[PDB]
């Protein structure tokens, strides 16, 4: 109804957040652009939906979802509440506060089943290049189409890049792989904990991966494991037969050799090194390159591309908030491609950023982290008519999470917190984490 | 020469490439400028092996399906090159089917002596391939990972050889959601020895399913279980591997089969081949094909017919392989330089409907090689590739045929004379059973 056109790429929460903001500003009265999503899946949720398979996934594109059996919340799901779609109103009672997947996939698919946004995706479809006409001033978005088999372009005036950042694996060599015995996988190839079984299992890394991954293992009666580190120990207080140890220096046949002089026969090596930002669609003109952190250079208010401000990105921070992040951000890039919020100079737009980034370079600790991340969020919502929530609220709830975890990093998501947009108090779940051996929604609503 | 080549990959179809063009250039022709674009650190294809699974360390797809113990599928005899033998790389006569490691130690070869390492960019991914039709050139965009830099250059042609077993075709079963051992395609297939001890379901009932099977086997898998969607692969097999209807379903633990039978499984593998996937091209230069014989749209099996500054090597199902690949090759860099000029669109496709119409004949083993032979016939009469004897390498594949049929774990343990030097080859110092360690130093010792 508006003149101009937005590509929207991936369907994954930010993607969804994105369709969202637009379908939102129209039912107040807006007029809005065009809207076409791209999702090389067969359905939305991005990492939320869970595949089986691993590598490639059927149509020969790079499999996306890094997500595993039995896996649940990694933090408050208090902390990931939207502030127009609540956790009552989805589900109509309270639940405990560290759901499973397949019941936080159902959430926000909730959302924009109610939004009546599916109509504007391209599911099945995968992108393979953007690029930028200086004569037109528009985007031209080439796409492969894996129902029909052919491959098409379209000619677009913006373009929300929501592809997400936790896929394409990094993947570090250690000396000797090429003649182990076991399995080397990274923790995106992770499926089924009980493959793991009465084995014993190496985890390289020392982050969130490592953590869970680790604990999964545990829960589904691996024998043993080890978890080794390149800077710092985990520190959390491990079970019995989980150590951490100084890192893996090299392998051979059977046996893993560590920095401490250590050595101990393995089964499976589970690479928990972290992701790369990859845009294989995009130009060095269109393209972010950084490593993982709270504030990448280049993103004007982190979204967007300064270089060419008809392009934008969503949800490329490094994650203590995710959804009400991209949100807040989604409902930005809106206001910017209405015409709503005009942008300053590149000038200022530089300026801006690197007093971001001068304070990111000052954090130490976890509080001071997300803080900062709510300080960022914070000033988005402010701009924008994203029902503000109370962030330093949210803050708290980070911290006692920090507690307990600290506590007992086996039993943190026993606990329960109150929601920040309803005041309702989560329940206890019906069963203790390291019991619940049933990730299914069916088990975890009944 | 004016022109500029880019050749797109550096496995055996991108070195003959090379090769072709190094030799003509060699008797004193002039050729044009040549680039190679490869995604790997080095060259070799799938036989550059790697312990890598999935994506890259860059974020590519890994290439190569190969895995640990590999040894060549056929006789060694079948793939020799007409212009580098066995006896000239090795100095000295060899069993028949040799380890992975040392065929690639063998192609290589050729082309570390011809010199073409030089034109290759290794370390770099073709993104985008696109013909303008004002110019009458190809612009093909690269991302280099050694700099991280993404950039294009301009070509008067294109080879494309970038292979077409690598992207896995993977069907779904009922069940696999929740299925708690692990799955996997053939693709990525490393070390045998992850499934000692261990219950094993391999799909498929082509060459992944009878080697991967045997690999298996050979490590000490407690039991295999191998089943078909058409009709079964009908080898006789060890007492602890058997073959059944196609699979149907899985639940937690268990494989269900289509002749009611039911079992506790370990381990999944999907054998069931792969796809020819561009995800440089589009639709105006892309080709799409099931793997055959005689893929359609390519003149000679090498010029694409919509646009013939283009070609593609390799792309046809492989009972010969590496000489064909040079008689492809050969073929395309005459037609590049000049050389042979092409006929129509119109005489084009009536000669490749021709074959067409012959591949559709074929019936037996027997006369799917031989086709194959006509095929590589016609193309090294074309051009001075050296004639060596088709139908004694038909001969070669029948022996072949009859080795895998009398006993299928010991067919590699045969030996059979070169068609280019006549030496014979003589036998292993191990039994194939026997021979735990896949590496070219243990091979190629006298114990
Ligand atoms: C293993 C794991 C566990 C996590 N657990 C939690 C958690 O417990 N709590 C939490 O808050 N966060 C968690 N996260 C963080 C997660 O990043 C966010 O929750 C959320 O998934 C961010 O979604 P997104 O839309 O930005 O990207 P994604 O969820 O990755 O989705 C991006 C979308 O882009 C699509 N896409 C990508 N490339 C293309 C292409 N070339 N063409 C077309 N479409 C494309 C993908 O298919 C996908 O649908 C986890 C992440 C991982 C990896
Ligand atoms: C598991 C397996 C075992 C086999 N065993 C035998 C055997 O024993 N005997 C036999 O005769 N044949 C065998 N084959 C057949 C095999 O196809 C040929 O031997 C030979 O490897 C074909 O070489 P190629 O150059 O055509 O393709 P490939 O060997 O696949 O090489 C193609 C090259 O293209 C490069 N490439 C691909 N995409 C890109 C990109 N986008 N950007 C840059 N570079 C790219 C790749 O990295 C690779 O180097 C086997 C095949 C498989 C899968
Ligand atoms: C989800 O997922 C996100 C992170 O997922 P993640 O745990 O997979 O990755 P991550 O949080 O970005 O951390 C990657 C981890 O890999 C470790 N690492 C990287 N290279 C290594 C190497 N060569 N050897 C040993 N360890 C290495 C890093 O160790 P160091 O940084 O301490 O060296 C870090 O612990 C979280 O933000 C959460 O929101
Ligand atoms: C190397 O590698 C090449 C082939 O390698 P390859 O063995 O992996 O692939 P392939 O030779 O192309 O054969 C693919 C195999 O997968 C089987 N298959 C496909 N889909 C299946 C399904 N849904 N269920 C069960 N079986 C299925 C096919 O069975 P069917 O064709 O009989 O149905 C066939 O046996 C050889 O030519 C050699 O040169």
């Amino acid at each position: 109804s508006m003149a101009t056109r937005i590509a929207i790429l991936g369907a994954g929460p930010s993607g969804m957040a994105q369709l969202r903001a637009f379908q939102s500003a129209q039912e107040k009265g807006a007029e809005i652009p065009e809207l076409v999503c791209f999702e090389k899946q067969a359905d939305w949720g991005g990492q939320w939906n869970y595949t089986w398979r691993t590598g490639l996934d059927e149509n020969g594109e790079p499999v996306h979802s890094s997500m595993y059996r039995y896996l649940w919340s990694k933090g408050p799901k208090e902390c990931l509440e939207f502030a127009d779609y609540t956790f009552d109103e989805h589900f109509g009672k309270p639940i405990a506060s560290y759901p499973p997947r397949e019941v936080l996939w159902d959430y926000i698919k909730g959302r924009v089943e109610k939004a009546g946004v599916r109509k504007y995706i391209r599911f099945n479809t995968a992108v393979r290049h953007v690029e930028f006409n200086e004569d037109s001033q528009t985007f031209t978005v080439t796409v492969q189409d894996h129902t029909t088999d052919t491959i098409y372009s379209a000619a677009f005036d913006y373009v929300v890049c929501c592809t997400g950042h936790f896929s394409t694996p990094y993947v570090p060599e250690f000396e000797g792989f090429e003649k182990f015995g076991g399995r080397i996988l990274h923790a995106h190839d992770f499926r089924d904990a009980l493959e793991f079984k009465d084995k014993t299992v190496l985890l390289v890394g020392s982050s969130y991966s490592a953590e869970d991954i680790g604990s999964q293992c545990y829960k589904y009666g691996a024998k043993k494991l080890i978890s080794c580190y390149r800077t710092a120990p985990m520190g959390y207080k491990w079970p019995e037969n989980w150590d951490e140890r100084p890192n893996l220096v090299r392998v051979d046949t059977e046996n893993a050799y560590f920095a401490d002089g250590s050595s101990e026969k393995v089964d499976a090596i589970i690479l928990c090194t972290g992701y790369i930002h990859h845009f294989p669609f995009l130009n060095d003109d269109l393209r972010l390159v950084t490593n993982n952190r709270l504030w990448p250079l280049n993103l004007y208010k982190g979204v967007v591309w300064e270089d060419n401000p008809k392009f934008f990105y969503i949800g490329m921070q490094d994650q203590w908030y995710s959804f009400n992040m991209f949100d807040a951000q989604a409902w930005y890039a809106r206001d910017v491609i209405m015409g709503r919020l005009p942008l300053p100079s590149k000038e200022e737009m530089k300026a801006d950023s690197m007093a971001w980034r001068e304070k990111e370079l000052t954090l130490v600790t976890a509080e001071e982290m997300y803080t900062y991340q709510g300080d960022y969020i914070q000033n988005l919502i402010d701009m924008t008519d994203y029902p503000s929530f109370d962030i330093p609220a949210t803050n708290k709830t980070f911290l006692e999470w920090k507690h307990h975890k600290k506590e007992n990093i086996m039993t943190f998501r026993d606990h329960s917190y109150r929601s920040l947009m309803t005041g309702t108090m989560a329940p206890k779940h019906h069963t203790p984490w390291i019991d619940a051996l049933d990730d299914s929604l069916e088990a975890y609503l009944s």
